[PDB]
């Protein structure tokens, strides 16, 4: 029944003391118990935590990064909320503070004395240094970055810096004998406030700190006017102009915990109790976000408003985001490596077969396109959000998830439409496809209204033509969110492996990976869903009209298809009627949006360019199409793109997911969520908040 205490790791005597005061006032409040371990630096608590010596530590975005690295694999449990001068935020701006009448601009720091919050931190290191890499004249990774910074600045205070090999990096630090340059508040020049005093005491000429730092130390506007900010456009703006004059906007500090057995619940209960009891003016007996004057930011960021629980899927990579990850990873990669990445396009293939095809595409493109892979579509989208992949073609259904996560539709799939297949395609207005409900003509007893208790074959959960459209219509007539109970048994890759929805799925050939939402599952997709109906594993298949047309009448000669005939199949019309597969225009459940390639709005324009070239060479009229590679063909397996894609067209203005998918379908997808939500969709609610 009983649950133990959160062991909090401290990095200095001042911090231990604060922690003890915290543990003490916590038990006096008859609230969750705390304990305080004692290590000498945040890097040490990362280590202490991963080895189960401790359980929690607040870390700056930059150390979150290091903490998540492989040997430790820690994850951000709770994110601090801050000032903002307006709306509280889980982000902040890194800025460069200098005194007035110093003269230099951002591009003239060579030879300046500089004060840093500490080695590895967002505003004090990762951000300023990545901004000045271009003036560092640094080989790249082989040669230690500290050797570069040490040669650029005349002397500095970068706590946690190697003062033995690079003493210029520790030179400005005031600290006693071995206190000097310490990676804790022992070194008076450590932290936002430390880097500030190092500036204000004339030890350094520029301070790399947070946007609040100046105001936290100079409560009087008259004092602040003796200071300015170095804007990345080589101008100097007042300290209150950080919104315009910052080197970057980084994610807030965060309480990190082990990925496995980290006791996130214990940690959250503790922190939730702490804000309520000792946060913003709650108490007077103890203030959580307040520290002694000698040393600031003890255990937590002084004057933070509180914390927000970080959902569970979120790891450090997603917590930090592409923009931050890239810049951090960039300080550990060569110039040739960084530029290489920026010029290629990394596609995210879902499952084993798409990856092979992607491999072909990479080799055949001379590496303009490289690949990244994952077992499911959500995983790929996360990859796009971490910045490890650049794009992927998605179904209307996942364009929604993608759009809720801030990704935008770049170009759309235009199936070999029919009017005039001249160069109309790239500018032909995308026209969608009809989602249909297919059944064997044989089973004539079956009508839309007798689906209850029947068996179902679905392309996948989350997908338009299958899932979203039928389930949307059904939820309207049954009023029930019990989706696994309408159809007696079903195959809907992506569902709970032990629920009826995964009952008719077959996995790969040796029957493994049953229900996986990727090609391994033979019943996955439009093709698989139709097959499920054909091999009589299910009674109704939710696919698009064309799927039948492409696998009957021998067009698909795979054994199971080979002998099929479009006559053996009929469609279920919403009005209880039944029309041949050809009458779909008057017998469909809906008109869906074509799949679309998505990426960060950031990479969209490049992505477009590489894609117009790639498809001009291997597309529908690709000269090297039959010859060396066809981007839109894959033997009826619809890998990477649908096999009937004529080309990837323009959006006709529909550049946001809402515009693209349209109002109705976006709404319809929202009603369904009343029943079920996804972990990615939530991780993103937090991140894009
Ligand atoms: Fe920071
Ligand atoms: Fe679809």
């Amino acid at each position: 029944a009983p649950r133990k205490s959160v062991r909090w790791c401290t990095i200095s005597p001042a911090e231990a003391a604060k922690c003890a005061k915290f543990q003490r006032n916590m038990k006096k409040v008859r609230g969750p118990s705390v304990s305080c371990i004692r290590k000498t630096s945040s890097f040490e608590c990362i280590q202490a935590i991963a080895a189960n010596k401790a359980d929690a530590v607040t870390l700056d975005g930059g150390l979150v990064y290091e903490a998540g690295l492989h040997p430790y694999k820690l994850r951000p449990v709770a994110a601090e909320v801050y000032q903002t001068r307006g709306k509280p935020q889980t982000r902040y701006y890194a800025v460069a503070v200098v005194k007035k009448g110093s003269g230099f601009q951002l591009n003239q720091l060579q030879g300046v004395k500089s004060c840093h919050t500490g080695l590895g931190r967002s505003a004090g290191w990762n951000i300023p240094i990545g901004t000045l890499r271009p003036y560092l004249n640094w080989t790249g990774p082989p040669e230690p970055l500290q050797k570069a910074v040490a040669n650029f600045f005349s002397a500095s205070c970068v706590p946690c810096a190697d003062g033995k090999q690079y003493p210029n990096l520790c030179r400005l630090c005031a600290g006693t004998e071995a206190d000097k340059c310490a990676c804790s508040s022992q070194e008076p020049y450590f932290g936002y406030s430390g880097a500030f005093k190092c500036l204000e005491n004339g030890a350094g000429d520029v301070a790399f700190v947070k946007d609040s730092t100046v105001f936290e130390n100079l409560p009087d506007e008259a004092e602040r006017d003796k200071y300015e900010l170095l804007c990345p456009d080589n101008t100097r703006k007042p300290v209150d102009a950080f919104k315009e004059c910052h080197l970057a906007r980084v994610p807030s500090h965060a309480v990190v915990a082990r990925s496995v057995d980290g006791r996130e619940d214990l940690i959250w209960k503790l922190l939730h109790r702490a804000q309520e009891e000792f946060g913003r003016n709650k108490s007077s007996a103890f203030q959580l976000f307040g520290s002694t004057p000698g040393e600031q930011d003890l255990l937590f960021k002084d004057s933070a408003l509180g914390f927000v629980r970080i959902p569970s899927q979120i790891d450090s990579g997603l917590y930090l985001g592409a923009n931050y990850l890239t810049a951090t990873q960039n300080l550990r990669e060569t110039a040739a490596e960084v530029a290489a990445r920026r010029e290629r396009v990394v596609w995210c293939a879902v499952g084993p077969e798409e990856e092979r095809k992607c491999k072909q595409w990479s080799d055949v493109s001379n590496r303009k396109v490289a690949c990244a892979s994952a077992s499911t579509t959500e995983e790929c989208i996360a990859l796009v959000l971490k910045g490890e992949a650049d794009a992927l073609n998605l179904d209307g259904g996942f364009i929604y998830v993608a759009g809720k996560c801030g990704l935008v539709p770049v170009l759309a799939e235009n199936q070999k439409s029919q009017n005039s297949n001249a160069p109309d395609c790239v500018h032909r207005p995308p026209e969608g496809y009809l989602a249909v409900a297919v059944v064997r003509k044989s089973d004539a007893d079956l009508t839309w209204n007798s689906l209850s208790g029947k068996k179902s074959c679905h392309t996948g959960v989350g997908r338009t033509a299958a899932w979203n459209i039928p389930m949307g219509l059904l939820f309207n007539q049954t009023g029930s969110c019990k989706f696994d109970k309408f159809f007696s048994q079903s195959c809907a890759p992506g569902a709970d492996p032990q629920s009826s929805l995964c009952a008719l799925c077959v996995g790969n050939n040796e029957n493994e990976n049953k229900c996986m939402p990727n090609s391994e599952e033979r019943y996955y997709g439009y093709t698989g869903a139709f097959r499920c109906l054909a091999e009589k594993a299910g009674d109704v298949a939710f696919v698009k009209d064309v799927t039948v047309l492409q696998n009957t009448d021998g067009k698909n000669s795979e054994p199971w298809a080979k002998d099929l005939k479009q006559e053996d199949f009929e469609l279920l019309c919403l009005d209880g009627t039944r029309k041949p597969v050809a009458e779909a225009e008057s017998c469909h459940l809906a008109r869906a949006p074509n799949h679309a390639v998505v990426s960060q709005s950031d990479r969209a324009q490049h992505l477009k360019k590489v894609l117009f070239l790639q498809q001009d060479q291997f597309g529908g009229n690709g000269p090297d199409c039959p010859g060396k590679f066809c981007l839109f063909k894959s033997e009826t397996k619809n890998l990477l793109f649908n096999d009937n894609t004529e080309c990837l067209a323009e959006l006709q203005g529909k550049t946001t997911y809402e515009q693209y998918l349209g109002s109705e379908y976006v709404t319809s997808i929202t009603n369904l969520r009343r029943c079920s939500s996804s972990p990615l969709l939530e991780a993103c609610a937090f991140l894009r908040a």
